[PDB]
């Protein structure tokens, strides 16, 4: 019954859908990408804090939400007068965020 040595020796875990998206964002945020759009047949489930981790340090935001949906917009002030706009379309119920759509683009 000393297989609990196996349990503490165990490496976990750790990946989650958010991590997987976050990793994509990493790519999609590069200076060379001018704009991307990702639509989800089945929405990408995510926790409130997982969602806050995906946003990381925007300068400003605005969101609007009629019916079950929230179009949430985020701004990242960049160099040479360029704003970066990230936008998440999502239903939330509750404490768990169901992203139906992510969009990115830049503006002067």
């Amino acid at each position: 019954k000393q297989d609990l040595e196996k349990i503490e020796s165990d490496i976990i875990n750790d990946w989650t859908e958010a991590d997987d998206l976050d990793d994509a964002l990493d790519f999609l945020f590069m200076e060379k990408v001018s704009e991307f759009k990702i639509k989800f047949k089945d929405p990408l489930k995510v926790t409130e804090e997982e969602y806050r981790e995906l946003l990381g340090n925007y300068d400003s935001s605005n969101s609007v939400s009629s019916n079950g949906i929230t179009i949430d917009q985020y701004t990242y002030d960049e160099d040479d007068d360029i704003m970066y706009k990230l936008e998440f379309t999502y239903r939330k119920e509750d404490n768990k965020i169901y992203i139906y759509e992510v969009q990115g683009w830049r503006e002067k």
